[PDB]
C-alpha cells in the first residue's frame, strides 16, 4: 500500500528472455500452424468465432516495439494463440496436435526461465 | 515497457503526508458535515442517491489500515467527499458552502505538497 513496498523482482532481462523465449518457438518444427495471423479472408467462420486473433508474428511485433507492460501481457498472449488453435481445431488434427505440443513446449520454457 | 523502467516519484513519505493533510482538514472549522458517515437511517434520499458515501472518519480508517495503494486513490476518496456534498446540497446552503470551502481548502495543500 500507499508507502509499504513490496520486494520485487529484478526485472531487468525480462525483454531479452521473452525474446529468446520466442525465438525458441519460431524455430520449433511445429511453429507453422502460428507463424503468421490466420487468412481471415480465406478460412471459413475465424473471423466470426475467434475474436481475439494471435500469432507469432504479431507478438514479436508488438515485443518490439513495446507493446508488453510486464512478462505477463507477453505470457497471456502466447498462451492465447493457443487457446485460439483449441477453440477452432480438433485436438485430433494436425494443427490441433501442433498447438498441444507448443502450449507444452511453451510453458516448460517460461519455467524454467522465470519460476 | 516491459524492461524500460520509467524515472519515479520518491513515494516514501507519501503515507506521513496525506496522514498529515487529512489533519488539517479533520481540523478545519468547516469540516463538521464530513467528519462521520451521512446517517443513512435518518437522512432521507441519501441511500438511494449518493452511490458511493464517504466521509473523513472512514478514509482515516482507510488509510490507518493499507487501504489506499497510492496518493491517487486516497486523492479519488476525498474528492468523493466534496462530489457526493455538491449532488446532495444546494452551492447556497450552510452545508454545500462548507464543501465548496474544504475543497479548495484540500486542493491547495495538495498541489503544495505533491505539486
Ligand atoms: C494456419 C492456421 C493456424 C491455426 C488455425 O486455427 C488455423 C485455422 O484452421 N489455421
Ligand atoms: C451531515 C451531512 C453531511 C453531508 C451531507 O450531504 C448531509 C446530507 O444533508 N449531511
Amino acid at each position: 500500500s500507499m508507502s509499504v513496498k513490496k520486494p520485487k523482482r529484478d526485472d531487468s532481462k525480462d525483454l531479452a528472455l521473452c525474446s529468446m523465449i520466442l525465438t525458441e518457438m519460431e524455430t520449433h518444427e511445429d511453429a507453422w500452424p502460428f507463424l503468421l495471423p490466420v487468412n481471415l479472408k480465406l478460412v471459413p467462420g475465424y473471423k466470426k468465432v475467434i475474436k481475439k486473433p494471435m500469432d507469432f508474428s504479431t507478438i514479436r511485433e508488438k515485443l518490439s516495439s513495446g507493446q508488453y507492460p510486464n512478462l505477463e501481457t507477453f505470457a497471456l498472449d502466447v498462451r492465447l494463440v493457443f487457446d485460439n488453435c483449441e477453440t477452432f481445431n480438433e485436438d485430433d488434427s494436425d494443427i490441433g496436435r501442433a498447438g498441444h505440443n507448443m502450449r507444452k513446449y511453451f510453458e516448460k520454457k517460461w519455467t524454467d526461465t522465470f519460476k
